[PDB]
């Protein structure tokens, strides 16, 4: 029940069924008559998430930037993923700032990396006071 793919041999040409490579690995060398598939590990900054017949690993193209922090790094199976830093939230792609709330009707729901701030007395206009 190990995943597979067909392949044709280099020396004269013979048709065979080569085993796929597990997540974390890539196809280093295909099958010969005697040996099956050679699976080598994904190099630094490169990943394979699935069972594959990839000649070389996928590059970790996701790079967190100014206002982004990591969620997963780039390992042999993960691709790097990003999320917004403490005082930021994601809107429409870009990662924008959390909204402050003045005195009056202060913060009822704090800013998550996912949503903006929702909002007796409040002394200050921050994104904290209740």
């Amino acid at each position: 029940e190990t995943p597979t793919y067909p392949w044709r041999d280099a020396e004269t040409g013979e048709r065979l069924v080569c085993a796929q490579c597990p997540p974390g690995t890539f196809v280093q060398r295909p099958c010969r008559r005697d040996s099956p598939t050679t699976c080598g590990p994904c190099p630094p900054r490169h990943y394979t998430q699935f069972w594959n017949y990839l000649e070389r690993c996928r590059y970790c193209n996701v790079l967190c930037g100014e206002r982004e922090e990591e969620a997963r790094a780039c390992h042999a199976t993960h691709n790097r993923a990003c999320r917004c830093r403490t005082g930021f939230f994601a809107h429409a792609g870009f990662c924008l700032e959390h909204a402050s709330c003045p005195p009056g009707a202060g913060v009822i729901a704090p800013g998550t990396p996912s949503q903006n701030t929702q909002c007796t007395f409040s002394a200050s206009s921050s994104s904290s006071e209740q």
